């Protein structure tokens, strides 16, 4: 396959980024991994301009909606899907490759051979749907076998998720550097997602209050775990139709150990349909 | 710092970071990386596995030796050294699962059948540390014997599923004078029961003969050499696709046997064409 240097590159078949993947890495360049279900948005553009600033760097995006990681209907079908936009904003951000795989270059046996997540994967967003992070974790896997980067970029919004994806790469002895980027916000602190634009302008108005009780339980948080907790708690309290799934205080690793010190504090909301999620970094007794 | 590599000898590592930046080292050098997983104990079987991995153009051998709990030290190393063999790698328990079993390898439905019946899990097992191996190592090649044919096709299904770089070479079994497989757990036979586990084997190529009538008169002749043997309790004779998938009407397939002499279980293959 062909690569045009200095733009947008955009391959379907596996075989093709694998091929010009390797052929990049055996000339000295760095490449760089940006996994997404496209719709993408700003907090993408953060994943990819941290991978574009490791030097020598060539970035890939995968724009992928992953049937596997979804239940029965109809989350699937109901999942943005912008890809003029998507494509649009890689040119701009002066991203060389895109891969754009189909469902069954994929998974041309179905599901067969599949990544069990360990315990952690049962828990949070894993509770109500127990093969959501199987489904994350195999295609994360997939792709970086095709693509073989050096780094593989995430953003911290969906923590747990992040959480997982170092636990396959640690668990698996995977030979890649993850790396996690800090949440972009819109400027009333609402945590990017492609979910947001599910928000009517009252729901938009509302959904503040899962960053606000968040920053207010980090600042709260000197008079330590049950301070913190009750703030968050009070200003979700405070908002017009929003209704907590959970709002956690866990170990920055979310597994089986205590609080001590470093935390995060997560929480899942419905505004009406729309399920929102963020997260943050918690010290106590730390101002 | 690459850890010291003495080419011609065999090197022995037991970190996993360490053999991972050695087999680095050595592809970038030009030479193709050989891997054969295997859990020591080595015979002849393991040797076959090694001589193969020895002949492809610029190999580095790089042995494996784990016993995966999920599924004779000086010994086995002094047989590598004979064969040639530049890298043994022999880590621990805790070295492969630091974090104890967690994220873990989910096979097909193939596990659950033939060997899976009494061992619902070992394929997992099998699957898991044969991934991390691959990751450790990051062989060109990966040899096993054909022996253990289920555990080969579930490999090959790891391989397409996950996407993996490495070709999966099956090496044909290694057999005794009178054809039994070679197997660890020969040894424990006791002569009557020796002499009745030459029926795998007399079976199956009975049965890969007879062929040429069908493949009901495969199994039909491979049933009765079974059943010529005392103290054979066979728990599974099975003809199916060379990817373990039911057996079409004609072509190429593969007859599975697996029996126990005493408490030994002891499993034989082979290659059919049909008609
Ligand atoms: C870097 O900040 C973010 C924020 C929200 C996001 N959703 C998906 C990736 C992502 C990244
Ligand atoms: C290539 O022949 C063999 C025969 C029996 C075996 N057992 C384990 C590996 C192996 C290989």
């Amino acid at each position: 396959p062909a690569f045009h240097p200095g733009e947008l590159n955009v391959y379907s078949a596996p075989g093709d980024v694998a091929d010009v993947s390797r052929a990049l890495r055996l000339t000295g360049r760095r490449v760089m991994l940006v996994p997404t279900m496209g719709a993408l948005h700003e907090g993408h553009l953060a994943l990819v301009r941290a991978a574009k600033r490791v030097p020598g760097s060539v970035v890939v995006v995968s724009i992928f909606v992953n049937p596997m990681q979804f239940g029965a209907g109809g989350d699937l079908d109901a999942y943005p899907r912008t890809p003029d936009d998507d494509l649009a904003q890689l040119r701009a951000e002066g991203v060389e490759i895109a891969f754009t795989p189909t469902t069954a270059a994929m998974y041309p046996d179905g599901l067969r051979t599949t990544v069990q997540p360990g315990p952690l994967a049962a828990e949070l967003e894993g509770g109500p749907r127990p093969t959501h992070f199987a489904g994350v974790l195999t295609v994360v896997l997939k792709l970086l076998q095709i693509v073989r980067p050096d780094r593989v970029f995430f953003g911290e919004k969906d923590y747990q998720q992040l959480v997982l994806i170092r636990q396959l790469v640690a668990d698996f002895n995977l030979d890649v550097a993850v790396v996690g980027v800090p949440t972009v916000r819109e400027a009333d602190g609402l945590a990017m997602s492609s979910r947001n634009r599910y928000l009517d302008p009252a729901q938009r108005a509302a959904a503040v209050a899962l960053s606000a009780a968040l920053t207010a339980a980090a600042h709260a948080a000197t008079a330590g775990a049950q301070a913190a907790l009750d703030a968050a708690r009070a200003v979700l309290d405070a908002a017009p139709g929003v209704a907590v799934d959970y709002l956690e205080l866990r170990d920055i690793g979310l597994g089986p150990m205590p609080l001590n010190g470093s935390g995060r504090l997560l929480v899942a909301a419905r505004l009406g349909t729309t399920r929102l999620l963020d997260n943050i970094a918690i010290e106590i007794g730390t101002f």
